[PDB]
């Protein structure tokens, strides 16, 4: 009741920043992602016990893969933290509830490829779930864990608030699916300049939050550049073992996932920076002023990957 947790002094101050690395100490991800939810949400927001509980489970249900894992989880659910504590008022009680749970949840039981992937290799999962195959499978694992015995962390929730965390849960997860993201952040970006953006209406909430999901999900981008060009070798780790199994299927992959064009990796960059990322911290930073620092590194770490390209780096 009477028990924070602390942090040591130099986590206690740059976790409130939004370029933190949560470090190499797996053992302290669980209590960095419990002081986020105590600051965030509140002592009383969750039962320690439950909490805990969930947050191993959670833990547990990620796979040993090279960027798709736990610390993705809680990386992704640090960026929303920072999101969330630099925007107080802009926020429902539950929406801080749901949004750090659905950031750890978010690539539950990943196992390195893509949607793509799972469509082409004709894995069940595409059968049950034909499109965000993979998100609503982490969903799906979401509300599983979420039912095992002692791991209800909502179960002071009315059954109706129950129903609108759950809700906010599952459109965050499903809106990591990057495919969606461009026409979201589309109708954000027309609604905005057109002055229709309305954060009463649902409808507007919910396309808001899908927004800060993908600028979360990204925040590889937002990081010290050391940070972003290491955590780039896992991520194309993951792609060129996934381009392997298109080979292995016969199907050429998309360049993106050709380990054979490593050479090429410092312009692939400079697109996905220039297609994906500048504009959702782009359109982000209009919607959610203070957000404007995940820009900013952005922007610096675009400025790296075209020091690479021009052999100063
Ligand atoms: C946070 C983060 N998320 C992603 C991401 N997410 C995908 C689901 C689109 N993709 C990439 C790779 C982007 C890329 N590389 C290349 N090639 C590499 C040499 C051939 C072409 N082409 N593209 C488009 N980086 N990345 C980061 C750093
Ligand atoms: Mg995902
Ligand atoms: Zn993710």
């Amino acid at each position: 009741g009477l028990m924070q947790f602390t942090l040591p002094v130099r986590l206690c101050k740059e976790i409130e920043l939004f370029h933190f690395d949560i470090g190499p100490f797996e053992n302290m991800w669980p209590g960095i992602f419990v002081y986020m939810v105590h600051r965030s949400c509140g002592t009383s927001c969750f039962e320690l016990e439950k909490l805990c509980r969930f947050i191993m489970s959670v833990k547990k249900n990620y796979r040993r893969v090279p960027y798709h894992n736990w610390k993705h989880a809680v990386t992704v659910a640090h960026c929303m933290y920072a999101i969330l504590q630099n925007n107080h008022t802009l926020f429902t009680d539950l929406e801080r509830k749901g949004l750090l749970i659905a950031c750890l949840c978010h690539d539950l039981d990943h196992r390195g490829f893509s949607n793509s992937y799972l469509q082409k290799f004709d894995h069940p999962l595409a059968a049950l779930y034909s499109t965000s195959t993979m998100e609503q499978h982490h969903f799906s694992q979401t509300v599983s864990i979420l039912q095992l015995e002692g791991h209800n962390i909502f179960s002071t929730l009315s059954s109706s608030e129950y129903e609108q965390v759950l809700e906010i849960i599952r459109k965050a997860i499903i809106a990591t699916d990057l495919a969606l993201y461009f026409g979201n952040r589309k109708q954000l970006e027309e609604m905005y300049q057109t002055g229709s953006l309305n954060l009463n209406n649902q409808s507007h909430r919910d396309r808001v939050i899908g927004l800060m999901m993908t600028a979360c999900d990204l925040c590889s981008v937002t990081k010290l550049w050391p940070v972003t060009k290491l955590t780039a070798n896992d991520i194309y780790a993951e792609f060129w073992a996934e381009g392997d199994e298109m080979k292995k299927l016969g199907i050429q992959p998309i360049p993106m996932m050709d380990r054979d064009k490593k050479d090429e990796v410092p312009q692939g960059q400079l697109g996905f920076y220039n297609a994906v990322a500048i504009p959702c911290y782009t359109t982000l930073t209009q919607i959610l002023p203070p957000t404007e620092p995940l820009l900013k590194a952005c922007r610096d770490n675009l400025s790296q990957w075209e020091k690479v390209i021009r052999g100063e780096e």
